């Protein structure tokens, strides 16, 4: 038979993933490593970040995208002792999870729970894991404090607000379309903004005319500065995205260099005395931290067995309309995870 | 019959003057309280203050000084946690340097029995910020490594006892070759002799990857190199411009490094009487638990504050600086 697999030959527009096949050979993983077939496979910003060559550590072209996948375990090495031919797993790595059959290393795989469908293991790792990190390593979320999810109807943003109601008291200012503001009130979301048709800085004063305790910022570009300076005393803005570039856009501009007009800079002086912090935050930037992610998965699987968060799912497509799956996402139409399945 | 210092110009040592005013009839509007202070405590901020550095510093001739201990002697109407008789430590922007000083009763806190008026002036400004600095911006887990620059300045012993109070923390200390014993005694892990040796070498040598948290004190070049010695999620918090008596990132190098650049001085810390008190509330609990002990340098009455400031900007104190109303 054949493998089939989404393949990423160039840089440029949704045109530039092609779905490509490949013959099906027995398993023959090395030591620690596993061989999984795969149900469910997660789209994020950084694939469409990868596709336009932003991506300063995207392996040699052409290369099969994809971080994060979830399915069920046909093969394992030696070695490993805690993983069997059988076992439903979600996995994350750096790049080549958009195909049917993958091969990797046992650390970077984890058990889904009995009652987790492989859709919504395939929507989690990703998504929560930045919320996780950002919400409480960087942020150090505390009851009583006051939050800005932007894209609060994104997976990310959507993973931000469930998290936030994990702690007491926690008022969120989300912003996202109008039309999606229901959905936003129901996953959590305080006070919904619609940055399309109103000043979200002006909004959020209006309301809390001190500011916020934390800036959670996928947006980048100018809106860093926006979110720095919305920040209470103690406050931090944590920057985890470029959306203000990655999205639009189907081709990237050269003239992007223009874009640095825009960027954001900190001096010690300043933090110093309006006693704020910016921090950045990147899971596909992150260097070998098996131990620190692993603490942060379990964390939340222990969260979703008491029924305190689940990832929402927005589409399910086949390879096939991969085309389409990333410009839901870009176009920013969805609210929740966008999957691919093989 | 009182005493109390006052700041008349922006310059050296020679600009604190030593006045005296007659005792007046004590008499705190609502909230407030009149205290009469015994020990008055000694930062980096005050001499940064006395160098017009200070932006929330009133206008010149102010009394200078942020926190002090002693005995209330009054109080208004609506106070009903405090009584005459009461040993309290407090926290201002400024006035502190001075026998008598009225305040908003919410900015006093009550010294335990067994603490003494010298350890209580030395307590609040130096733990409340490597508190402030190690837990609500540093966010210090078990297994982190900390560099505590000054490790045996006010603030720098404050956070290696803190440390201590968190499982397993690696801590590296630089301080003079001449103060590594104090250091050890402390609780320093790794001693680092600053004029000697390059810290960023020395500690590279120890942890490959780099540290959790970076105390920086210093400020100008030496910010820089705390932000580079940071392991992913980890954190440089400047607090002071020590080096002055530069540093610039974009949040995509933030975003690419996994890292965070802070800020704090509780000076520039606006009306968060809730937020404070709840550290000294925390900071008060491990003192009686046997965690914390402020360490005093030396004491100086009033007529000396020239050499108490320099006994400080030449770094020759091994823990806390304080001033005394002193003998008649």
């Amino acid at each position: 038979p054949l493998l089939r697999c989404l393949v990423l030959t160039g840089f440029g527009g949704y045109d530039k993933v092609k779905l490509q096949s490949r013959p099906a050979a027995p398993p023959a993983p090395g030591p620690g490593q596993l061989t999984l077939r795969l149900r469910a496979c997660g789209l994020n910003f950084a694939d469409l970040m990868a596709r336009q060559g932003l991506y300063d550590r995207l392996p040699p072209l052409p290369v099969t995208p994809g971080m994060e996948g979830a399915g069920v375990v046909i093969a394992v090495g030696e070695g490993v002792s805690d993983r069997k031919a059988g076992d439903r797993v979600m996995v994350l790595n750096r790049s080549g999870m958009w195909q049917e059959e993958v091969t990797v290393p046992s650390v970077q795989t984890f058990l889904i729970p009995e009652a987790m469908t492989f859709e919504e293991a395939a929507a989690l790792l990703v998504n929560y894991i930045t919320a996780y990190m950002v919400l409480f390593d960087f942020g150090n979320l505390q009851p009583g404090h006051s939050v800005l999810v932007h894209m609060a109807a994104g997976g990310v943003g959507m993973a931000a607000v469930q998290l936030c109601r994990t702690v007491e008291n926690v008022t969120v200012f989300g912003t996202a379309s109008a039309s999606k503001h229901e959905a936003l009130k129901e996953n959590g979301v305080t006070h919904p903004i619609d940055y399309h048709t109103t000043d979200y800085v002006d909004e959020i004063k209006k309301i809390s005319p001190k500011g916020v305790d934390i800036v959670m910022d996928p947006l980048g570009g100018s809106d860093t500065a926006k979110g720095y300076n919305l920040l209470k005393p103690m406050g931090k803005v944590v920057t985890y995205g470029m959306a203000n570039l990655l999205t639009g856009p189907k081709r990237n501009l050269m003239a992007l260099a223009r874009t640095w007009w825009n960027q954001f800079s900190v001096t010690a002086l300043q933090l110093l005395q309006a006693n704020r912090a910016v921090c950045g935050f990147h899971l596909g930037y992150l260097d070998g931290e098996v131990e620190l992610v692993s603490g942060v998965v379990a964390r939340l699987l222990a969260l979703y067995n008491q029924g305190h968060i689940k990832p929402h799912i927005d589409s399910v497509w086949p390879f096939e309309k991969v085309a389409d799956a990333m410009k839901q996402m870009q176009e920013k139409k969805n609210v929740g995870k966008v999957l691919l399945v093989p």
